[PDB]
């Protein structure tokens, strides 16, 4: 069977909620349904991603990260795969699964994801980045409602999953040391106490899995069988060698339209064997442009929806003028966050200038929208790791890099306005008192950040 086709190398790039979806083409469009998540990062890569950026790589730097990356994180997605889940976005060196089922489901589906999540640790038990550095990953999982939203133009589609169970799964990766699975409170109170034998996590609701001791007569294999049955795409009979049922797919213009708007248009370029493979590979300057919207405590699915949707018309078309890209959207703790990157594959020009009338723009406009309670930009420009990040069957474009930390804390350490770093600043064709020195923040994972500012804008009020 022939399986290299256009339209399946695009399904590579989304998850069977998307790819199997048969949804309207009204934007916003919002669906349903219950499942447990799983979001699992790796420990030392930070560290990695420093030891790239020197000299001592030849130039090499960006091809020897994502090859290394990949080679791990592969081996993370391809156990997800194989049971059951769906991997629904990356982001740098982290992922998000879902196994959506029915209520009744749940239970069983919860013992499936631990063991696949027990099965993930082992894989990195004694493993090192390099000689003197371990490779462990983190896991949180969480289970309950969840929503999905999918927003876009006549263009382009994005989506996002939303709600409690999805702020719980972060929360509890979060609170994960290397080697832990922290099980949300929800997570818990649905899955088989019978089974999994937890600890307390000191001042959380959550609990971490110390062990999976199932009765005596219980078969993983046999009970894993069982649970495929509620499994609507795993791949069997003819297919049950293959990682993902989207390998199958044949031409289909109607639903290749409908994918291709998921995709930036440098990877289909790729994917048409118009571009090199390896030409998004890169360790490149860019600025990076981090918008959060917060929305309140309150706020149910169904409001926030038509916000984004409101927000995002704003965003693509100033990012057009502007020339930017929007890489990936992130929705948890009642904020819609959109990282947007100046300069990336063909893109580079007064990158700076505009990256922070692009910012202004866009806060102005966002800050207006109903439902959106207080915008907040980050901008911080420098070197950045780009590249498809994954598995052959299951990957996406992502960055990394200090400053895309640097920006995301900025935002949030800093909310209401726009924040600018040292190399912004000082690069701007921009004269001083369109700027505000600020208060330096002790900001989680972020290195000496140097001065930031505020972008106050071109008159006093
Ligand atoms: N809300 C949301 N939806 C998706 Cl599809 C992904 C996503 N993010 C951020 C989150 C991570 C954990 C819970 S939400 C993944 C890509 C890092 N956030
Ligand atoms: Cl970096």
């Amino acid at each position: 069977e022939f399986q290299d086709w256009p339209i399946v190398r695009i399904a590579a790039h989304l998850p069977d909620l998307i790819v199997y979806g048969h949804f309207s083409p009204e934007r916003p469009f919002m669906d349903y349904f219950d499942g447990v998540l799983m979001f699992v990062d790796i420990s030392g890569f930070t560290a990695m991603t420093e030891k790239f950026s020197s000299a001592m790589y030849m130039d090499r730097g960006a091809e020897q990260l994502v090859e290394i990356l990949n080679y791990h994180i592969s081996a993370i997605v391809e156990k997800v795969l194989i049971f059951g889940g769906d991997i629904l976005k990356f982001a740098g060196d982290a992922l998000l699964a879902l196994w959506r089922v029915e209520r009744k489901q749940l239970k069983n589906i919860i013992t499936v994801v631990i063991k696949c999540s027990l099965e993930i640790h082992g894989l990195f038990e004694t493993q090192e980045w390099e000689e003197g550095l371990d490779i462990r990953v983190k896991i949180g999982l969480a289970a309950g409602h969840i929503s999905m939203l999918v927003f876009g133009d006549e263009t382009h589609s994005h989506f996002l999953v939303i709600g409690q169970a999805v702020d719980d799964v972060r929360l509890a990766q979060n609170m994960a040391q290397m080697n832990d699975v922290i099980l949300s409170p929800n997570c818990w109170q649905l899955c088989d106490r019978s089974m999994i034998e937890i600890e307390s996590v000191p001042d959380q609701r959550a609990v971490k899995v110390n062990f999976l001791k199932p009765p005596p007569n219980f078969n993983f294999d046999e009970f894993f069988t069982k649970c495929t049955t509620f499994m609507h795409y795993y791949p069997s009979g003819e297919h049950k060698n293959l990682l993902r049922l989207a390998c199958t797919l044949k031409p289909d213009p109607e639903l290749e339209m409908s994918l291709q708007k998921y995709v930036m248009e440098s990877i289909l370029k790729q994917i048409d064997n118009k571009q090199l493979q390896g030409y998004l590979s890169e360790l490149r300057p860019v600025t990076i442009v981090f918008v959060n919207l917060m929305f309140e405590d309150q706020d149910k699915a169904e409001e926030i929806g038509p916000a984004i949707q409101d927000a995002y018309m704003h965003i693509t078309s100033v990012l057009k003028i502007f020339q930017g890209q929007i890489n990936k959207v992130f929705m948890f703790d009642k904020g819609c966050s959109f990282l947007c990157v100046f300069g990336f594959p063909g893109e580079k020009v007064d990158e700076l200038t505009h990256a922070l009338e692009c910012a202004m723009d866009i806060f102005d406009f966002c800050s207006q929208v109903h439902k959106i309670q207080t915008v907040s930009i980050g901008v911080a420009s420098g070197i950045v790791f780009c590249g498809i990040v994954g598995h052959t069957v299951r990957h996406e474009y992502t960055v990394i890099g200090q400053k895309v930390n640097l920006a995301a804390r900025m935002m949030m350490y800093y909310p209401g306005i726009v924040t600018c770093d040292s190399v912004t600043y000082n690069g701007s064709n921009l004269p001083a008192y369109f700027f505000k020195e600020l208060p330096k923040k002790v900001m989680k994972g972020v290195a000496d950040s140097g001065p930031l500012y505020q972008y106050w804008g071109r008159t006093e009020k």
